[PDB]
């Protein structure tokens, strides 16, 4: 159920995301996941949500469901916070709003850093985002601070390709090496290149989006999608499991960690109940084979800061 980390500490390899779970349901989807055994939370100050997490979180230490060591929370530095002297004010609101007094993980949510204020997506008066100067290797170091201040236990990134991570690697300096990257990873983009690239320096991959998304606001009719894809599906009745069942196990068989998003109860239930099957090799590379490059999360108005990732 856990996987071991470069900083010596062990994560749940099932997580619940968070993006788009209304503030209303949030509260319950958070309560009924550590009831049903979630153990791992992927939060984001940009989600506008951790205030409602927070209450689920603090509610379950409060009646003693869980222990504060047993949970693994996650959470993510946004875009308008990279810069030296916003970035402990950035981890101390997230950690204010989860009740918390650490996190178990903070990333950097995105590699591009942007002008600071109260908008989260600056834009220029022609749609383009507003870059901050701030570059990848003075964020990190701020990260690695928070570390050394107690505020988190693990550091990592979010949406690094490879050149980034590699950049990352080879900071002079380096303190801290990034424990996590977590990017975009389900069947259609499968990530087998950068994949094969973290693990082999020891960085855990954590895989989001493993369902599709479905839904992501820029969604379209036309999209392709996973949970109805007839052949994934074959796979899902093979094994008398449903087509997200099938969707999370394949990256825990991969040696990803997955943070699929629910606020339905009876979803987050159905998605714990991935530990009792086994996917065959030949399933997994009949999955990988659905590769199609498809993303689904990427922004028109980012894609010329000079650290957009894609
Ligand atoms: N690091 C980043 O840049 C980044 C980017 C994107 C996502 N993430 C993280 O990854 C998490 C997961 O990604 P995601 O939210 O994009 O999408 P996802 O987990 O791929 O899909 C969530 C969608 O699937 C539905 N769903 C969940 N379980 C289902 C089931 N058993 N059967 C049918 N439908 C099911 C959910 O519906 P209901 O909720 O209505 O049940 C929701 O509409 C996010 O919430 C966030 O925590 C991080
Ligand atoms: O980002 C998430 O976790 C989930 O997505 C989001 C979640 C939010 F609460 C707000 C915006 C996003 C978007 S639009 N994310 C895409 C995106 C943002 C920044 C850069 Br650089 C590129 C890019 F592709
Ligand atoms: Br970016």
């Amino acid at each position: 159920s856990r996987i071991l980390l470069n900083n010596g500490a062990k994560m749940p390899i099932l997580g619940l995301g968070t993006w788009k779970s209304p503030p209303g349901q949030v509260t319950e989807a958070v309560k009924v996941a550590i009831d049903v055994g979630y153990r791992h939370i992927d939060c984001a100050h940009v989600y506008q949500n951790e205030n409602e997490v927070g209450v689920a979180i603090q509610e379950k230490l409060r009646e003693q469901v869980v222990k504060r060591e047993e949970l693994f929370i996650v959470s993510k530095l946004w875009c308008t916070y990279h810069e030296k002297g916003l970035v402990k004010g950035a981890c101390q609101k997230t950690l204010s709003d989860l009740k918390l007094d650490y996190l178990d993980l903070y990333l950097i949510h995105w590699p591009s850093g942007f002008k600071p204020g109260k908008e989260f997506f600056p834009l220029d008066e022609s749609g383009n985002v507003v870059p901050s100067d701030t570059n990848i290797l003075d964020t990190w170091a701020a990260m690695e601070e928070l570390v050394d201040e107690g505020l988190v236990k693990a550091i990592g990134i979010s949406n690094f390709n490879h050149l980034q991570v590699e950049m990352i690697l080879n900071k002079p300096g380096l303190k801290y090496k990034p424990a996590v990257n977590q990017i975009e990873c389900h069947p259609y983009l499968t990530q087998e290149k950068l994949i094969q690239y973290c693990q082999s320096k020891g960085i855990v991959v954590t895989a989001y989006s493993p369902l599709g998304s479905p839904d992501r606001p820029w969604a379209k009719p036309e999209d392709p999608s996973l949970l109805e894809d007839p052949r994934i599906k074959a796979i899902a009745a093979k094994h008398n499991k449903t087509t997200a069942q099938v969707l999370i196990r394949f990256p825990m068989q991969r040696n990803l960690v997955v943070i699929p998003k629910s606020v339905t109860p009876e979803r987050i239930a159905e998605n714990f109940k991935v530990f009792d099957f086994e996917l065959s090799s030949q399933d997994m590379t009949t999955l990988l084979s659905y590769n199609r490059n498809w993303r689904v999360c990427a922004l028109l108005s980012c894609t010329s800061h000079k650290d957009y990732p894609f």
